[PDB]
């Protein structure tokens, strides 16, 4: 029973998931950077 | 011993793990986003 | 020589590393959710 | 060979995606360490 | 046989990148835990 078809589908699913992770990660970096900047300008510090 | 069956199984396992990593990141990004807003509206700042 | 066994080995190691990432992430989210709860009750804000 | 070409293409794309994820995390750690030291060096605290 | 050589190369590249990610997350969780302990002790809160 040839399993290559199914294996290809798993690999494509991997890239689909990874692309989601990358997009979530780059937005997360923006949120952390905003957080950093807000703290710096925090007079209390 | 055609290892396609075992290979396929590892791939399927990789995706299951990645699905979980993605869901975890989504909730994490949400928590961080909430934190950003809070600090921005911080009186002491 | 046949490179299939080597390939399966790389896949097994990929999943091992992926499983570690999941545990770390799982823990990270908790530390963050904790940080959030603390900031929510910061008397400075 | 059959689907081999497409499989190899998915693997390369996964790699490129990983490269970016890695680059983003290295920046994210830098931002977290800064934020860390900033709060650690906050008069208010 | 087959594009096994090129495919294996991409997987080794994948695992090497992944191992770096685990280590980056390793350090990152530590930093977060440190920030958490720091905010928990902030006298401003
Ligand atoms: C029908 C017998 C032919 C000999 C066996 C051919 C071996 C390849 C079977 C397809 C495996 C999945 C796609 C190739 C990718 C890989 O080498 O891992
Ligand atoms: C052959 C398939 C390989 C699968 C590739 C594994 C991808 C793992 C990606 C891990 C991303 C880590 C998430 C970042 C966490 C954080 O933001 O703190």
């Amino acid at each position: 029973m040839d399993l290559a078809p199914q294996m290809l589908r798993e690999l494509q699913e991997t890239n689909a998931a990874l692309q989601d992770v990358r997009e979530l990660l780059r937005q997360q970096v923006k949120e952390i950077t905003f957080l950093k900047n807000t703290v710096m300008e925090c007079d209390a510090c």
